[PDB]
């Protein structure tokens, strides 16, 4: 009868608890809401969209894995499709600060890896840090993305990132979440296809090093992550983190991993192999193999 | 002579005043206060205009091996010393191992014992990663950021509604004096690595680490771990040592021996990233010294 949501649920208004309870019954609730589910919660609570997003933040934060700090952070990315995607921060004991995932990166890559074409807004509890402001300026929403914070007026990303640097200053015209297909041939079994398709839609205009990770779980589920570079370089999200983000957001723990594949080019400018191996080993996963692109 | 090209870009008077200061092949990529004063006398520039004019020399120190876009920065210490920085990118590694020019210059001043910075001068607006990095320093949001053809501004101007160590109630900020007290012993390179760990900044994980590199001619360069309140802009200890190595006019083939000092059972572990990055740079003599 375990549930990562129970304690957080007690902190929610009674009407929202009742409304979302049928949606959270599945232990592997996908930590996203279809547009019709957003409408159902609005009807069952009377909240407008901004207030409902704020009210849901404790459930997103309850998905987080702050194994080092114990400080749960949540975020909700609102797609133009009308779907909303939860994110939570992730920290990895035995790895490094560079492997950590902020809640904003978690929610944004959640939307992107589920095929959302762009975001209209993001809702958080605390002002995104400079690393996240730089991450968001990679997106096709650019400086116009609406940032929603409790008890304050909504503002565009421009408000938080004066004199911004981003892909346009590098004359990049295909932005993160724009449609991309690098055309590597897809073949093999379900997990191999997934890893190659993840690499095919990755965002890497600075190093031209495509990469993707796919994980196959004990119950047969596959989650994949696509590499997402950033104009400022360091806020880049590696492909492993995207896959681990989805795995955790979907209610799994790292021992659920039964197979793991990294698809990349063995002689690309940048190589994800070593960090992928190291971070998986920190999580107790020793089973990782490479599918070679090109 | 990695400065020869950049030197041709300077005004004649500045060229003639500084070209002697760059005489030694391993010019330490910093200027003493008396050297800044000499350059000011020989050009009549105020310190802001001099720093702007010196940015091509700092940028000449950079190693943008991926992008080929050199970025320079000049960190003005409260001592009056100026410290050059340049960006570093590492082929065969990842985007996470990158060092921004601002991080380079601040790390330079810090590892040379500068107590705090009064300002930083750059040619391009610092990115959000660098704005967050700079909010770790004991100069806080008041640090002055100087950009060409722009009004100078506090870091507060570039990072509204900032998050930093002060929000986590950290009272020992980056560049404040720290000494974690681990016992120093062994050969010179081992002691350098332990000393590097003793002055590192790690209030979030309490995972101390330092790296020391021994070059073929016997020179040792070390780097201390520097965490960041936002976590990801953290500078690993290896990056600090490679920064110093390159800024002082060396290339990675000169590395003969490398040591990481850290706690075996620490919450965060630098060993695997350190080995993998050094291996991408052709160094395979890497040992680990364990802190109590
Ligand atoms: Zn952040
Ligand atoms: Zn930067």
């Amino acid at each position: 009868m375990h549930s990562r949501f129970q304690a957080a649920l007690t902190t929610l208004a009674a009407d929202l608890q009742a409304a979302i309870a049928p949606m959270l019954a599945d232990p592997h609730f996908p930590a996203l809401l279809e547009a019709d589910q957003v409408a159902t919660l609005q009807h069952a609570t009377g909240l407008d969209e901004d207030a409902l997003a704020f009210a849901l933040l404790p459930l997103a934060a309850a998905c987080a894995r702050p194994d080092l700090s114990h400080f749960n952070v949540g975020a909700i990315a609102r797609g133009v499709s009308g779907r909303w995607y939860f994110g939570g921060n992730m920290e990895f004991l035995g790895a490094t600060m560079q492997q950590t995932v902020h809640a904003e990166q978690s929610a944004i890559s959640h939307a992107w890896l589920r095929g959302e074409t762009s975001l209209r807004a993001i809702t958080v509890n605390y002002t995104p840090c400079g690393h996240c402001r730089q991450f968001m300026n990679e997106l096709n929403s650019g400086l116009a993305l609406r940032i929603h914070l409790p008890g304050r007026e909504a503002h565009a990303l421009e408000h938080y990132l004066p004199d911004a640097f981003g892909p346009k200053d590098l004359e990049i015209k295909t932005l993160l979440m724009d449609e991309q297909d690098h055309g590597f041939p897809v073949s093999g079994d379900a997990l191999t296809q997934a890893a190659i398709q993840a690499a095919n839609r990755c965002h890497a205009p600075y190093s031209h090093s495509p990469s993707g990770v796919a994980l196959e779980l004990k119950d047969g589920t596959i989650f994949s992550g696509s590499y997402a570079e950033n104009a400022a370089f360091n806020p880049t999200l590696p492909p492993l983190q995207g896959a681990l983000n989805l795995l955790s957001l979907n209610g799994y723990d790292y021992p659920a991993i039964q197979r793991a594949i990294l698809a990349e080019k063995a002689d690309a400018a940048l190589i994800q192999w070593d960090a992928t191996v190291a971070t998986l080993k920190a999580l107790g996963c020793h089973n990782i193999e490479r599918v070679l692109l090109g």
